[PDB]
């Protein structure tokens, strides 16, 4: 088998992705944030506290024909940005673009933090990382692609984010048509319980390339890229006024600027971020001062290739006996 659905950006911006999500019997339509940074499929829900719901779509248990609780289960998550959620569990039926998986775990949150309150355009996540870091207490929940896996036609899952535009996640299958030249395949290491791997370095512009081992995790589920503080320096340093602002919280740069773009290594390939694709508009409405799509991981103790590395790229995410991540241009 395999499933195939279009993921829009919730924004201009494109702060983060949607992708509906088929949830229960009859059908309960969701839009949820797949996430390859984290691993638990959780829902607006009839149980949200009332005051943390505003404009989302729930998910109601007692609707669904198929849905069960499952018995002493709960979840908490927490996310690195400070934002959270937590509550109970049902296992009912989800569908992604005609890909269906019955007895999947459905989070169904009593308590969410503002910032998921403050979106109205996402319902919920939908984790793609390894099961091991499933937050589901006392018994551990697999995620919707370890469901299907066994029943896909290869057991993949690809990303293709698109700038401003639509894109696609497909399951159990790869789109030779929707990338260009070759995938560039590289080692995977799952012992954080992310789809981490090692670039092999950077170019800013049309600079010289950096041959240098960069250790981060393909996260569909964060909006920038993360890079070590040298590598951040050595790229706004290439923007006429860009500085770090503490009380922005990152590197800011006049948004008049054209942006140079970013390459970053995969093996022997390259993939090139276009200048365009770092620019995520005024810091505060009105400002002249524009936020910056690279910034620095040193606070956070890992570097995150997220959406702006990524949508420059079709991605495979594999789940072979030894998983590995697939990069192309497109
Ligand atoms: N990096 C993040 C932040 C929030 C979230 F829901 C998922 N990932």
């Amino acid at each position: 088998s395999t499933g195939s659905a279009t993921t829009t950006p919730i924004d201009s911006l494109d702060d983060a992705y949607i992708t509906p999500v088929q949830i229960g019997t009859p059908a309960q339509t969701l839009n949820l944030d797949f996430d390859t940074g984290s691993s638990d499929l959780w829902v607006f829900s009839s149980e949200t506290t009332a005051s943390e719901v505003d404009g989302q779509t729930i998910y109601t248990p007692s609707k669904s024909t198929t849905a069960k609780l499952l018995s002493g289960a709960t979840w908490s998550i927490s996310y690195g940005d400070g934002s959270s959620s937590s509550g109970d569990v049902y296992t009912d039926t989800v569908s992604v673009g005609g890909l269906t998986v019955t007895g999947q775990a459905v989070e169904s949150a009593k308590k969410v933090s503002s910032s998921f309150t403050e979106d109205s355009t996402i319902d919920g996540l939908l984790g793609l990382a390894f099961s091991t870091l499933n937050t589901v207490s006392p018994t551990q929940q697999k995620t919707f692609f370890d469901n299907a896996k066994a029943s896909l036609d290869s057991p993949v899952f690809t990303a293709d984010l698109g700038y401003h535009a639509p894109g696609t996640y497909n399951f159990g299958f790869i789109d030779t048509t929707a990338y260009t030249g070759s995938i560039t395949y590289t080692a995977v290491s799952t012992k954080q319980g992310f789809w981490e791997w090692t670039s092999t370095g950077y170019a800013v512009g049309s600079g010289t390339f950096k041959s240098t081992s960069i250790d981060g995790i393909a996260d569909t589920g964060t909006t920038l890229l993360y890079l070590p503080a040298t590598v951040v320096s050595a790229y706004w340093a290439q923007v006429s006024g860009a500085k770090s602002s503490s009380s922005v919280g990152g590197y800011v740069f006049p948004c008049s600027a054209t942006l140079p773009s970013f390459t970053f290594g995969v093996g022997s390939a390259r993939i090139v971020i276009p200048g365009d694709y770092i620019d995520f508009g005024p810091i505060s409405t009105g400002s002249s001062s524009c936020f910056g799509g690279i910034q620095s991981s040193a606070g956070i103790g890992i570097n995150i290739f997220g959406d702006v590395a990524l949508k420059a790229a079709f991605v495979v995410f594999n789940g072979a006996t030894t998983p590995t991540l697939g990069f192309a241009s497109k």
